[PDB]
């Protein structure tokens, strides 16, 4: 049929069930975005422990 | 001017080739969601080899 | 209280501000996919060190 009308919120919005639904509610964010910054987390530590890198390199 | 909508079963399509196209097939889907489920994976493994871990501390 | 129409040229679009926008901007691949794809390249070596993972196993 045709159901042309969104809002215009400056937001995105996807076609389901004749229905505009946030796109980021596919994307999977606000419950999948720790794996996706945790790396950025747990690399500072990693970064931080390269002390003992070179140490034990040149030791 | 307007393009028709997809059906209405509970799934979600985009604006494509002015076609219906499942974003899912966008987000790649197995192509990539291994990455993304990966480390749940392996840290098991990791998170349960921290016996050897505390075994130094405490020795 | 309609839609544009959304370009035909194989990309796709999504529904944002009453304008298309190519949903891939909300995917996220644009100076961060390089933390997604990273431990693709850093899981390179960490699968090679096993050569002294074996080698310490069987001495």
């Amino acid at each position: 049929g045709y159901i042309p009308e969104a809002p215009r919120d400056g937001q995105a919005y996807v076609r389901k069930d004749g229905e505009w639904v946030l796109l980021s509610t596919f994307l999977g964010s606000s419950g999948n975005e720790q794996e996706l910054l945790e790396l950025d987390k747990w690399a500072s530590l990693w970064n931080w422990f390269n002390i003992t890198n070179w140490l034990w390199y040149i030791k």
